[PDB]
Formats: structure tokens, C-alpha cells, sequence
């Protein structure tokens, strides 16, 4: 659906396949969710899956303790001081009960994303939302669906969520398993809510280095169905081979990545969004359609709340975007929306300037044009 | 490629997802089914028709002629229980392949030396020459071997990771292979099997030029003439030279875990979409030979992943799905083919034809000819007047198969006086076939065969049907669309 | 809205300016010629054929029945020595009429100032200060504030008061008037017959039994107007077409209701802009055309483009750029008044028409053309789709010919409406059908006999196609039958033939 | 187009139109004579919507030029145009007009039978570095001018065409095209063009012009025009009421363009690669209908800017803010396009230009507007008016 078109996939040359293509693996606009666990124990494990594309750290809080998930929460931190340039998400899985591990353990030590289990309609999202609070108004909810019900009510549960959460083996007649996957990976791209795709993709990747033929495929299909984040569960938590996990992963997303049509998909998302859109949305528009004309390196979004940034992401451009914010809870939510890439600033060319010459040192080159937007709305094209 | 747009996949109804319905073999998708044992009955055969079999396939690795003759005489008492169906017929080869030697790391042309796990023999003799110091693959590519060093009769590589058995398959990434693709036995099976009783396709094995194909066709001659040739891609060179393979081939034949041998494992899926993508702008039929259902031999239903897995190939733009394993020596045939139908029923419900045919149109080669200007135009207005049925009358199969390529979201219904034609076009999704008397008219056949699809529930009265007739692939004839209301 | 694109125009070859040799009757606009003294003789005529004339028109508002008919006998003469030549025939109906008196001196010097009365005792001589109005409903027609125009608009009159038998008005503008002239009232429905006993006359004993084509009603108001004039023509006249000419505000607001009773449309700029602002005449004309243009009803102007070729052997520039953007504008039909009918030049009138008409026809974007029709036009009959498929396969194959077999004409209607790049050639038996088809641009006829089947009529029509240098050996031609035409449930066939 | 035109409303036909005369798209060029004299029918003919000045003994014409903005200072900035005579490329008595009145004084000089680009050249010499603000628009009056048209516009500011010049070498039928290619051509390539053509002669003796006349002026406008001129009827009986019906017919025929057509039409026909401001220029013309702006403010100093954003031609009315008198009078040969003249020493400039915009009933409050402006580093600002 947002993958390749059928000039896209004829055009796949001979380099793409019998050539290893030699790129950063965070470069990749797919982002990766692992599950932290006794594999990951270690700090040198830690830093060598963000070296392999982690963007998104999951703390499945269905099995163990808080004393013991501090340990990993303090772990990561110290991971994260590693390496300064790159920054991580953190997310938490739910299983009432969770009720005490929502209100005390994400709160104080301050996640950004709430996987809720179970959810069935619009009324539950509310719910949450009420629970957390003016101390909990920055955490984002995302709803998790393995009930019909939710199906049924997911046009009004995605309305008030900040974003959804679906696994393949939580859905389940059989024939109909994809379709969920499909349509509701869709609406959310036309929304503009961020998209985890859960089920686990590479379960051969937990005793084997290499994963089988079959699994790297539905992994592919996933990207082009035009997923935000895919997620490893047993391949990170206690498999032999958690870190060349992650580097497949990274690895197979930049493939399928290189196949999409992004003219195609831009046009997909302008004809299908409600007819009525705002002026911030236009000049987001705008940066997108500038960009492809001009083919330009870099969007660099100068948002506060994680809103511009959240606009360009929806349009899907073919260049990297560049969120800037004074906001460290904005820099670390962003992360479940795919090719976003977010740096924190302090307080036009105050924070431009420096994004250039920080891009330039991740290599973005050289005589590039450069597309800046700050929303009351602002949009700017400099050289490199 | 072909398959969902954004508004496509945002469509899908819970309708899709909780209800069920439609009949198995209306579906667009063709299924192509390997024989064995556990469909080897007459009656076990007829449900397989009724489930969604479309081809059937002979492997020829295994077992012999007075095998496979009685298998065939099996299919054609089940195409007398079944009328309507009309069945194609493939037989695939065994071809060229690479060996180990014997045992009681250096690679020693002598296949005489029964060596330990220091000296290892290789059946091919000109492998010294053939690769230089590349990687080598043993026990379907289990085992990695790095050649360093090369010599007169000698090849010494390093191992890069078990235990392996005796006689055990070599793969060679990145070299052609300098075997003959017709060994003494394929030609017996193509001169004594596939011409005598009448097969419909080969799936030539380890296809890696287009001379290949032509030493192929020139093997089948007169006799062979209406018999399809489909390459097999399974190495680096069929890539390479996939191009010119595809323009002299009558179709393609590809497995995932074949490709998925000489190419790094992240990129298997590159190499899939390729080729159908191309196939499909030629309007070249693609099989998609990966076994996508292999618990369906032991399980009554398939995973979650395998689901998505077939369903992902068709909307990659495949013609034909196969199943291999499981309707060969498995325990739950009937049940492979049940649910492959299925799925495919649904995925096919997700195609934006429209927007199919759109991209068709813009990336297809910049001037066409008369005939398929025609083709657009019935493809055009059916989809204008929401047709249920273009009818193509076709000696050849050559009309059916511009209307195909251009990929019409209602059924084709071919006919034909040819046998052959009837049973060739199968390849082909969306198409089914009636087999009529020697053309009388275009008014005379037109009218008897809305008649048959009525009598088939294929169209309804009040539906709208365009009818095509071309004098075929010759230059300057006079080409007919004709619209007609079925009431 | 139906000529040059950006891209057309920026591609006009120097060629197209410096070189000058196609036949005249290859063209796709069609010409109406008025037939008068200038062009009697059978001569004449057959040289107006040559040159391009496709529509004769008599204009009934003068001559005799016997003149008319012996006009009417000398086109038929001409007819005969030109049997590749098939032509309509229009009659002009007089309709009503609204005029001055008679003056005192037989003309009156009206001044900006001046107050003048009108009154509708039409037996009143006339002076400077009071002048009758053979409208006797005026005074309870027109309210304060309401414009009366004299003399073709030459004088405007502003009305003051109004009271039983007379007018009040205050001259907007000073001039010199004459006796009997015609005068017009702005926003007021005319409440006179629109057809007398005289056009009446004409009607039932002119244009039936000497079988024209066309009536060109003069002053319609509405579609009750139209209704009228069928119930008047009966089961006798149900093959003539009935042809409105829209010459007043009440037309223009109606035109809609009009246009769907009507047959087609005839638009005179000097009269439909008459109590229009002179500012916003071309917008009526652009509105109607297209309307037109999207309902497949076809178009007649009829405004007199080249006046000054009753004298001269040759154009202003403007009268030559004037044509041209009415062809370009989509006018199916263009039409010559004095230049053929009592000028000294009538041959030459014709000519330079086809000329200008082949020359702008060069500059039309056909691509352009036919999407904008079709996203404009919701939901459409298979016919029409049919239809569609030809001109669409025609722009693919770059067809020499669209052949369109059709016993009322409503098939070769369809596919004009979606104006090809290539001649449209209708077959048909009837001798309505070929003669009325020719107010349509781009469709030419050949009278055919009785076909049992597709085949035969098709191939001869390709040989009379070759001889007449339509098509050549090689050409692709597309032929579409109908068996029920405007009938739904029917066979619909679109047939390429490449000639041999 | 067909959906623009039979869209034509009744309002359109029977209603007069009250929209002020000066905020037409369509720019009017006027010959200066006799007629136009007096400093009181001169400011009277600016109201009618006087663009540009057509200057057609020596003194006299320095009468004119100084009553000329007397006229412009008691109101609006104005245009100066210098038609040479012409017939041996460049006449002694052109020489002695561009260089002694033309350089001395105006922004635009009519250069008479250009027949190569290099007469253009010819005549950018003789104007120097002090002719380096004019701007040169070759007359084609000629073949040769229109079969090297391509190098004579690329080197040229802008062209002229009149239809009585190109049409004495031409044959009768073909007179039409020759204007339709080169306003098509100009419009492709940016350049303003004059169309000189005398349409409206009949206004030399009568207060209302033909309806033939009405719609060859009508015609010119959705052509693709930039500009019009009255030439006899401005320098006539009634050269006042000649100007506000030349208004009103652009007005009137501006009504009926498909804005949404021209700018696909041009984007498609266009050289292919195009820089980086240019981009930026369709964006701020593409972003202007899509959020239904009320205006686009370009911010520029050589004019440009503006150039660029006039080239795509958007529905809305296009504000031209510069420093500089040059390029303010320069850029009035462009359709669609207003000047303000603002000082020497941008968020004040944009904040300036809104206030007068209320004024001139060009925009609204809680309309949005959107503004340009490019150093070389480009911008493109939505605000929305308070």
C-alpha cells in the first residue's frame, strides 16, 4: 500500500540485489522496537543494539518485577550516555493489576509510551488518559488489539489515541489474518497516527544467526504496508543472538525502503485525506512537494510540542526529517513516527545553522538544499 | 505492485474479516498443484478440482514413466468426472545438478576418492576453471566454503561454518555453470513423456541464457510446437540475463528458496518483485513455486505467517501459486488447496484495479500496435460499464492474452477451438476457458458461449459483457468490440 | 474553451503562417449560407458548394413563396451537378416584431435632455417630443426605471412614468431617428405570438412540402415557445429540427429549459447583445457555446463576421481573428447574411471562411478537448460509452475516419459531441438523417441503400472514402453500429479496419 | 475552459460590475496626445486604470512627461514607455530619442523593426551602464523577426506585437496566429508582452465601442496578454470613457480564466530543470489557491522575485514590494501585478503592505496571505491578517 509501484519494482537493479548496500544503519526511516531482557543485562549489549538501529526500548511488564525493570531503566540510561548523539524511547507493555505498575513505575521513571493491553472502545482511552494526569498529560497512549470489539470501534479508538499497537497472533476464521494487518495500518498512515507492528517477525532469529527466506519477506511486506516501527520480542529478551538481530532488521528495512514509490505515496495520501485542511498543514504540504522538486536532502521541523514534525511525518517525504526541540519528552516520543530523526536544542538560524553542520558530521553533504519549516508558519530553503 | 492502494486497504470492510462464500474456482489467482501419493486417487483428484486446481504438475526427480503415465490417466478420468474444468499439464525437469563425492577442506575433480573431512570430491570436473579465488555452497547451502587457492585439478577453500552427508548438493554463487540444462534423461522425458501425452508446459530447470530456451524449442520442434517453455530462475546468472530469458520464454517459474541460494537472505524478496513486476509489463505469465503452506503436511490449518505470505505474492501480481509438499505427500491435501483458494479470494479483493491498470499503462513500452490498442479499449470499457465478463474469442490464445495483460478486474472467459490453447492459457490469472466447435461466426459463437456462462452463474441477465475478436497476431486485419446485454 | 492549449499554441509552425493547399469542404466547421439575388443562378451556387456552403438558409422576413421556391429549385439544380455534396436547409422565421411610428417630417432629432412620450395609438404622426409604439401592451410591460431602446439600440430612453395608453421616458443619449424602427425592451418578457399566421403560413406551407431541415425561431422566450412550434409541425415536420434564436434577456435566463426542448441553438451577436451591456456580450456567447458543446446540441453563429466583403474582395484583420475565435470558442456552424446574399463578392465570402476555419481548426488542441468534455459531462449509457471507446481508440491508432452507421443520426450525435481529430462518417438511408447531420462540425454524409448487414456498407463506404481522398491505402478507420440506438439493451459494435 | 465558461453566471451578464477599476489583472498601456493634455483628464484616465505611458518635437513630449507626474504625484506608480520611429538597424533620430530624452528621463524603450538578436544587442550598447535599468521591448513588424522570434525574445525584456504590422507581410488567413504563438511563447518564457493592436478605434467618435470590438479586446485577455493599448482613442473625442471600457472588458474577461488550467498548462510546457527560487515560487502560487490567499507579497529588490511568482500567473493579486523607482515602474508590464514603493531600510515591510491592501479592498481581516522573498536564503511566510 505505501511500498512499490510497478515502475518502482521493475526499476530494482542488479547493484540492490547481488551487492550488500553499505549504509549507517540509523539512516534507515523504519524504526526498531526491542524488547529488553536478560540478554540485553548487559551495558556493552545495550550500546551495540542502538549501533544496530534500536530507536525504541520495550519493557514488557507481563513477566518480572519493578526492582528488576529499575535495573534496566537505570541500565539503558547509562547506554544512552554512551553514545550522546542518538536518543531512545521508552516504551511499556501492559498485562487493574497493571493499574500500580502504570501509576508508580512509568510515572517516576518516566516513560514516553503506554502500551495498553486489551482495549474495546473510545470510553477506555479516556480512561488512561484520566489516570495519568496533568504529571502524565506528556506520556503517550497507545492502544495494543486483539479483540473484535476493538476492531469494530477502531475508527473512534484511533481518533483519541496517539497512535496504535498490532500483533499478528493477538488478532486470532484464518484466512482473514492479513487484512487487519492492512487496514488498519492504512488508517492510521491517513490520520498521521504512528503504527507498531508488533508480531514477531523473525522467531527463527532466537536460536539461528541468520533467519529464514519466508520471515525476511514478511518482514518487507510490513515496511511496505507502511509501518512506523516493527518490533522484536524473543530474538532481544533470550535469544543467542540479540545484537545481529537488530542489524538484520535495519537491514531488511533500508532494502524494502529503497522499492517504494514516494511520488506515488504522496499522491496515495492527497487524494484519500478529508477535504478540509488546515494552513499549518498546507505549508507542510508544501515542504514535502518542495522537497521532492528540488530533491533536497533534509526537512528540519523547529516544533516545541512535536506537532510540525508531526505533520511533515504524516505526507511521508523521501529525504530525512529533522525534528529540532527544546523538549526532551518531544525528542524521545517522536521516535514511533518513521523517517524522523530528533535532536535536542536549547533556546531562524539560532538552531538551523547548527542542524546543518550536525548533519553534515552524520552524513546530508555539501552543496545540498535543505528545507526548513517552523510554525505563525515559516518555511525556508538554504544551501549547505 | 499490484496489489492494495491507500484507499484499497483503508476500504476493507469488517464484512471481509468476520463473514465468509463464493465459489472456489471463480477466483483470479491459478493454483498449481505437485502429484504424489496422497492425491494419487481418482476421487482425491476430483475435490482437488473442485478446491481450486488449476495445473497440474509432474515432478520428474522422482519416479518413473509407468509412474507418472498412470498419474496422468488418473487426472484425465477425473477431467471426464468433471466436465467444465479444463486442466493444464506441467512437467517439470530434474536438469542439471552438483554433487559431493563418497566418504569413509581441499575439492578434488576425481569423484572416485572416497576422502575424509580434509578432501572432499565435487562432480563437476570443470569446477578449477569455472571458479576463482568466490564462495562455495554444500549441503543446500548449509555449509559455506571461501576458495582461496586454484589449480590444475584442485580446489582449496576454508570452511566459514556442521556435519554434513554424503552425495550432498553444491551451489557456486556468482559463476555459470557449464553443465548441459537437457541431460540424457530430461530429453527422454520431453521426447517420450511430455510430446506423447500431451503436455502444456516444461519448467526447464536452471534456465541461466536465453540459448537455453532456444535449445529447448529446437528439442520440442513440429510435434512440440504448442508446448510452453518456462525457465526456472535459480542462480546469479538467471538474474543477470532474466531479461533476455523472459523475451524468449513463454512464462516464468520461481522459487524463493532456489533464488535465496546464491543471493545474500535479506534480499530474496528483491529478486521476486522484480520479476514478476517485469512479467507483468510484458504480459508474460509468472508461477511463484515457493512452498508457502509446508505445515499444511502435518496441520489441518497453516500459520499466521503463511497466510500472509501467499497472500502477499498474489499482490505482488503472481499468475499462479503452487503447492508442493503438501498436496504431494501430505497429510491434509485437500485441505492445502482449499485454503490457498481462500486466501487468495480475499487478497484479491484488496486490488485496486484501477490504479493497476493505470500504472500498466504509463510504464508498458512507448508504441503498441492496433490489436492491443483494442485490448485497452475492452479493458477500458468494461471497467466503464462494470462488466462481468470479456468474452475472447481466440484461436491462438493470443487475444486472451492482451486482455490478461491489462489486467481486468472482471473474469476473462477464453474460447477456443484448440485444445491446446484451452489448457495453455490456465497459466494466466483471471482467465478460464471453454473449449467450442470451429468458429461458425463471430454472431453464431458469441451467443452460444454467453449461453455457457449462464449456465455457469459467470454473468447474470441485465449484466453487460464486451466480446473481442481479432487475423490474430498478423498485421492489418480487422479487430471486433462488441457490448451486449446479457438480458 | 474548445481551441489552442498553452502547448498548441507555442507549437504553431512557421509553415502554418508563410506556406499556404487542402480542399475547402475538408473542414470541420460548417457554413451557413443566406441565398439571395447575389447567388441565384445555378453557377453561383454550385461555386458556393466548391467553396464551402454546407446550410442554405432562406430568410422568410422577405420574398415571396414562388421566389423562394425557384431559389429552392436552383439549390437542388446545383444538388445535382455536386452529388458529393448533401445540403441543409433553414428557413428564418419572421417572428414578432416591435417598432416606432411614422414622424411628421419622417425623421425626428432626439436630444440627451428631452423628455418623450410613447404612446400605443399607432396611427399617431409623430414628432420630436412624442412617438407611437405598435407594442400596445408597453405601458403595462415596462415600469419606472426600465431602458427602451430605438433604432438598434442607436437611441436609449429611460422611463419615468407609466400610465394607460402612454410612456414617459427621458433620451439617454442624442439622435437622428427615421420612421418605422425597431425597438427593444430590457429585462421584459415580450408578450407577442411567436409565431404569426404568416410564419405560420410559411411553416406549413413552405418548409414541409419543399423538406427543410431546419427552423431558425426568431425571439424565443421559452420552452413553451418551442413546444409550440413542434405541435405546429406535426407528424409531418417530426423530421424537421427546430432551431432557437435567442435575442433577448428573457432567452439568455431561460436558456437552460431552451436548450434541453430545442434541436440546436442559433446566437447573432448583434442581437442576443442587444440589451446586454456591450461590455458583457461575449459572455453569453461563451456560456451558450459551451453548453452546448457539453450537451451534444449543436450551435449556429450567426453574427455577421466579414460585413465589409459585401464591398471588398478582402477582410479587415479583425473580421479575420473575429472568425477564428469562434471557431475556437466550438461553434459547430458559422454564417454569411449580406456577403452571400446581395454582396458583390459572395464566392470569395465563402472561401476566405473555410480558409479562416481550416487555419484556427490547425490550432485546436484535440487532447484538451475531449478530457475537459469528459470531466465536465456523471453517469453515462453504454452507447455513450461505446462512443467514448471510438474517439478514444481513434486518438490511439490515429484513425483517418470515425464511420458512424445511424438511421436517425443519434449515434454519429454521440460521437460529435466528443469532437475527434478525424472526420465523422455517417451512413445512413434516410435523406433527413444525411441532410440534418450537417449542423454538427466534423460530420460529412453519404446516403446509403438498404444493408443487411454491417460488412458490405462498410466497405463500400472505405472505397467512396478513398476516391474522395478522406482515407488512404494503409489508413486505420474505426466503424460503430448500434442495432437500437437511442434504445438500451442492444448490441453496440466498435469495429478497426485497416484499408486495403 | 469548458467548465470556466459554462460557469458564466447570469450575475455575470446582466449586473455591472463594481469592482474598482485599478485592481484589474490586466494592465492598460496609453498613447499620450492632445487629448490627454490637461493634468485634470490625466488623473482621470489614472482612475480608469492607466498602467504605462506611451510616448509617440522634443519639448513637447518633456510637456507631456513632467504633466505626466504632476499628474502621479496628486495620486500609484506609473510606467513610462518611448516608441522609436524606425525606418540601417538603429535611426539617427532614434539614437538622438534614446539617448538625449530616453536615458535623460523612463523604464521601457519600444525598439522599431527588430529582425535578429543581434539588434538587441545593438541597442543594449548604445544605452550603456546608465541604460542599464531600461528595459528593451523589440516591435516585430516583420518575416524575419518572426522566424528568429526565439533568439530576439530570449536576449530582449519583453515583446510588442501589433497585429496591423505583422499581418502586411502575411497572408489574410493567417494573421491570427502569429498573436497567439508569440503571447504563448512570452507567457512560457516569462517575459511581459504588449499587445499594441488598436482595438477599440470606433471610441475615437463614440462613446461606446463596437460589440466586434468588445470581443477582439476579450479575446486578447484570455490570449494570455499582459498587457493593451489605445493608441488613437487616448491620444479622440473621448479618450477618458476609452480607458474605463478597456478596464471593464478585462475585468470581465479576467472572470472567465480557469486559473487552475494556466498554472497546470504552464508547469507542464516549461523547460525541464528549474532553480531552486523558481521552486519556491510555484510552491508560494500553489500554496496561495489551496489555502484560497488574498494576496502573495514578494519582497524584491531587481524585481525578480516578482517576475517569477507573475510567470505561474495565480488568481489572487500579486504585491510587489521594492526600494527601488526602477524596478517598481519596470514591473507594470507584468499582469497582475501591483508595485509599492517601500524604504530602503522585512517584518515591518509585510506589516506595512497588509494596512494597505485593507485599503485598496485588495484583502480582508482573517484573510491569509502569503509572502516571498529571496536573498540570492529563500523564504515563503503564511500570515493571517489581524
Amino acid at each position: 500500500a505505501a511500498g512499490a509501484s510497478m515502475q518502482s519494482a521493475a526499476n530494482i537493479t542488479l547493484r540492490q540485489i547481488l551487492e550488500p548496500n553499505n549504509v549507517n544503519l540509523r539512516s534507515k526511516k523504519t524504526h526498531i522496537v526491542c524488547t529488553l531482557g536478560p540478554a540485553c543485562k548487559s551495558v556493552e549489549t545495550l550500546v551495540k543494539l542502538i549501533d544496530a538501529g534500536m530507536d525504541i526500548c520495550r519493557f514488557n511488564f507481563s513477566h518480572g518485577s519493578h526492582e528488576d525493570h529499575k535495573e534496566m531503566f537505570n541500565n539503558v540510561l547509562k547506554a544512552q550516555e554512551l553514545r550522546p548523539n542518538c536518543l531512545l524511547g521508552m516504551l511499556l507493555d501492559t498485562k487493574e493489576k497493571d493499574k500500580n505498575d502504570i501509576l508508580n513505575f512509568a510515572i517516576p521513571m518516566g516513560c514516553n509510551f503506554i502500551a495498553a493491553s486489551f482495549i474495546q472502545s473510545a470510553d477506555d482511552v479516556r480512561l488512561i488518559r484520566n489516570l495519568l494526569g496533568p504529571r502524565g498529560r506528556h506520556i503517550k497512549i497507545i492502544p495494543k488489539i486483539e479483540n473484535i470489539e476493538g476492531i469494530i470501534h477502531f475508527d473512534k479508538i484511533l481518533a483519541e489515541s496517539d497512535g496504535i499497537m498490532i500483533a499478528r497472533g493477538d488478532l486470532g476464521s484464518p484466512e482473514k489474518v492479513f487484512l487487519a494487518q492492512k487496514l488498519m495500518i492504512s488508517k492510521c498512515n491517513l490520520q498521521g497516527k504512528p503504527i507498531i507492528t508488533a508480531t514477531q517477525m523473525l522467531e527463527s532469529m532466537t536460536k539461528n544467526p541468520r533467519p529464514t527466506r519466508a520471515e525476511v519477506t514478511d518482514v518487507a511486506n510490513a515496511v511496505l504496508d507502511g509501518t512506523d516501527c516493527v518490533m522484536l520480542s524473543g530474538e532481544t529478551a533470550g535469544g543467542k543472538f540479540p545484537v545481529e538481530a537488530v542489524t538484520i532488521m535495519s537491514k531488511i528495512c533500508l532494502e524494502a525502503e529503497a522499492c517504494i514509490d514516494y511520488k506515488l505515496l504522496y499522491q496515495s495520501l492527497v487524494n484519500a485525506i478529508e477535504t478540509p485542511i488546515s494552513v499549518q498543514e498546507a505549508v507542510a504540504r508544501s515542504a514535502v512537494e518542495t522537497a521532492e522538486s528540488i530533491q533536497a536532502s533534509l526537512i528540519i521541523a523547529l516544533t516545541e510540542t512535536g506537532y510540525t514534525a508531526r505533520l511533515i511525518a504524516k505526507y511521508k517525504p523521501s529525504c530525512t526529517i529533522l525534528a529540532l526541540s527544546a523538549s526532551d519528552s518531544t525528542v524521545k516520543c517522536l521516535n514511533v513516527h518513521r523517517g524522523v530523526t530528533c535532536i535536542k536544542v536549547g533556546s531562524t538560524d539560532i538552531v538551523i545553522r547548527n542542524a546543518i553542520e550536525i548533519a553534515k558530521q552524520r552524513n546530508a553533504k555539501v552543496g545540498d538544499s535543505v528545507i526548513a519549516i517552523h510554525g505563525t508558519n515559516l518555511m525556508k530553503v538554504v544551501q549547505i
